[PDB]
């Protein structure tokens, strides 16, 4: 005849991670809160350090035969809050106003997190019959790097999953494919000379110039001509530039870097492969180089839709909700290089549009209801 | 019998006139001096201050009957000569070794403006008959804005010249056409969106990539189907470029900075007017807008190759002199926008390859012969 936690403490649970400023670091706070918390319960979390204050936590729950194993994902870095006199309630204080929690990190994606982490601790004190394990891998560093969800993976923590829920935010809806993410860099090397006599220099800005025409064209063309049915488009911009030294000068450093954002339908091993080319092509017959960078390479994600985990999910609820596709990455680019195929769905609480804006909030009635949704998913998909 | 003025007093007012610092200012300093020189020969200067601490020089000298007037021009303004541990003597010392006298300005172009204050002395000391007037222009801000010679133009100083000779370093060649030279801005605005949902965004990068293209394409056809005999092709350069503030961000602002060097044969208006288009072309249809500014407009300069002010100084060699074009603009693209025509060369002392440079030098012996040379100049000029 155990005690359940109450309301009070769940809120509570999630406030007070929220007042931990996690802003790219710090994770290692997030996760020793939530391992207390775990051990509180009787359940014992391995500590996955990624670096001096940065920590991944993974836990597990077991229970009747050997099965399946259900991973629960969510990671513990927010963004920056930006200006905080422009926030109405400060962002890590986690006020409560009605059922409104505010805070950075509220919606993406600590209520997601707690939320998982609160439904494990019910589920065992529920005593309610399944057959297989549930595995919380809480992740650091998701936002600049997907630092933690690389590690683990690299490491072996997703090799035993037969199925992984992320909880970023999501509300009622259920996202089992999202784009992939490029940021590059490409350098124009050029030489000095004077404007006024400019034939022993090399234009910088002109060969960078030359990438821009002839990159945009070859994406538009890819946009034009591929498409995935949910995602859309291959998106791609150029979003940062810097040249010259002095306006009588022939510039002899350009720099600019992009985004791109894919699909499967035309994937990122081939989206790189067409931008040397086209560094390639502009270098032919000069010294004066363009060289390209690839300084973030996250992959698409498409899962099954019709896969046992979401017909898990679409049992909790008399009427189904909507499958849907997203522009952002998550932390399944890393997980799903495991060597192995699993289940794979996103499904969190929070606000849709409300990840990295000011004044971000969660529903409290939101929140507290996916503790309970979160139990019914893992009762039904370790059957 | 009045006494001749020694070779130690020239040298030594050449030294006295580099010692004064004039960097893109003070010019003051150095008018006052050559005007307190012009008094001790008994020609009152005339001072015409174009701001505080920069002030130009006039003088006059006339003799005979009413007759031409030959102007004599130079500018009292040095470029900055930089880093000065990496001069090996002083740049403002005026230090003498051996046959050259080293120092920022010194070939570029204190030695020209200090040997026709001297000629003019001489000139009047030496009693020797002509008929007419030789009139000083001594300009400040040449090197940034031709400041002075545009007032001074604008004023109406220019408008008796029949002839004008600026002493900027020639050697011995006689420069009668140089470019013109223009500095431009274009800004390209824009709209703020993620990289991920870019569709709310317009990216200004890419219209002012599209600006750079087909201003180049436009550029490069009127090299290569428009240019000057002497002068050669229109040059365009884009030199500096900036734009975007986030990665991951759709950029809402960049711009850039351009040279061109200009030809009689496509004039700076026709120019001016073509970048305009572009602009136009590029911004039908949004209300994202290119927009440009001409930051600097200097035309092109032609003189008449078989003046009389041209065989004046010819007669003074036993050997023509060579007539020779220049990519560099000089005063004279102000001066001759006075309303009526007169004569023009530019002819100094200087070691051509050192203007601007570090380790800045004049020949002595040079400095020294122009002095005479620009007497005999006057005599026949204004016989
Ligand atoms: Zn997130
Ligand atoms: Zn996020
Ligand atoms: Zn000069
Ligand atoms: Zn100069």
């Amino acid at each position: 005849h155990m005690a359940s936690m109450k309301k009070e403490e769940k809120i509570a649970i999630l406030q007070e991670i929220i007042r931990i400023k996690s802003v790219n670091g710090n994770e290692g706070e997030v996760a020793a809160y939530l391992n207390k918390l775990l051990a509180r319960h009787d359940i014992t979390g391995e500590i996955v350090s990624y670096r001096d204050g940065r920590d991944n936590l993974i836990a597990r729950y077991q229970k009747g035969q050997s099965g399946k194993v259900l991973g629960l994902s969510g990671h513990m870095d927010v963004v920056a809050a930006g200006d905080e006199s422009s926030w109405t309630y400060a962002p890590f204080a986690a006020e409560i106003h009605g059922n409104r929690l505010y805070g950075r990190g509220a919606t993406d994606m600590k209520s997601g997190l707690a939320a998982m982490v609160i439904a494990m601790i019910e589920l065992k004190e529920s005593g309610k019959p399944f057959n297989g394990t549930v595995k919380l891998l809480a992740t650091v560093g998701e936002e600049v790097g997907e630092l933690g969800g690389e590690q683990l993976t690299k490491a072996g923590y997703v090799d035993d999953l037969d199925a992984l829920i992320i909880g970023e935010p999501t509300n009622y809806s259920l996202m089992y494919t999202h784009m992939g993410s490029i940021n590059y860099t490409v350098t124009s090397h050029g030489k000095e000379a004077h404007s006024s006599m400019p034939d022993q220099g090399y234009n910088a800005i002109n060969h960078l110039n030359e990438f821009i025409t002839k990159a945009n064209a070859e994406m538009n063309h890819l946009a034009e001509t591929i498409e995935n049915p949910v995602l859309g488009k291959t998106i791609h911009n150029v979003t940062l530039i810097s040249g010259g030294n002095q306006v009588n000068s022939i510039p002899s450093h350009a720099q600019l870097q992009g985004n791109i954002r894919s699909i499967p339908e035309y994937p990122n091993d081939k989206i790189i492969a067409l931008l040397q080319s086209i560094v390639n092509e502009l270098n032919q017959e000069t010294d004066y180089h363009l060289e390209l960078m690839i300084d973030y390479n996250k992959i698409p994600v498409k899962a099954d839709p019709d896969s046992p985990l979401i017909h898990s999910i679409q049992q909790q609820f008399s009427q189904p909700l909507p499958l849907v596709g997203a522009a952002a990455t998550t932390d399944a680019a890393e997980f799903t290089k495991a060597n192995h195929s699993f289940d794979f769905v996103v499904f969190g609480p929070g606000v849709v549009t409300l990840p990295h804006q000011v004044d971000e909030y969660v529903e409290i009635d939101n929140y507290l209801d996916m503790i309970e949704k979160y139990q019914g998913i893992i009762l039904s998909y370790l059957a």
